[PDB]
């Protein structure tokens, strides 16, 4: 199956093991990117802009993130160009003009470097891209992923209870809830 129009479950039924199964049954590729954000913010989201710095996932993705639903995501680098892991930013509109941007980053080689993820609110004005995060030291601070979990406010007000699992294949299990 591939063109399925219902491969998503409530932000409660999923589990880290199901997620492991998600990237496992995602091709016998060396690297596997799996994301599952339990969004319990209580706000309706709509995909505004999505672009990857190195790897990829899909050209177009769902544009709705209601309360009580986990956002599933998966990537497998660019493949076409040079050797590069999975780095990218996803941005959804929260209402009239607020966009929660999430960063993902992972090198296509095992060494000292690790995964990087950063969630933050960006007002609905000007398309976010490389030039938005680069040059200016305002939005260039991603969190290093590591096998564990920790709570912290995203910025707007709510707090994310989760973390990013490294060990080659990365999985993001962050549950956003009220602070």
């Amino acid at each position: 199956s591939a063109d399925v129009a219902g491969a998503v479950i409530d932000g409660a039924s999923l589990s880290f093991d199901i997620l492991k199964t998600v990237l496992e049954a995602l091709g016998n590729v060396k690297r596997k990117i799996a994301v599952g954000v339990d969004n319990e913010s209580g706000k309706t989201w709509t995909a505004l802009n999505t672009y990857f710095r190195s790897g990829t996932s899909d050209i177009v993705l769902p544009h709705k993130v209601p309360h009580g639903k986990a956002l599933l995501y998966n990537g497998q680098k660019d493949r076409g160009p040079v050797a590069t892991g999975a780095v990218g930013v996803l941005a959804y509109l929260m209402s009239d003009g607020n966009t929660l941007a999430v960063l993902f980053s992972v090198p296509y080689d095992y060494n000292w470097y690790s995964n990087w993820w950063n969630v933050r609110i960006y007002k609905g004005k000007r398309r976010a891209d490389q030039r938005m995060y680069e040059e200016l030291y305002y939005n260039l601070s991603p969190f290093r992923g590591d096998n564990g979990w920790h709570t912290r406010n995203l910025g707007y007000g709510l707090k994310s209870r989760g973390f990013m699992n490294s060990s080659g294949h990365a999985i993001l299990e962050i549950h956003v809830t009220k602070a």
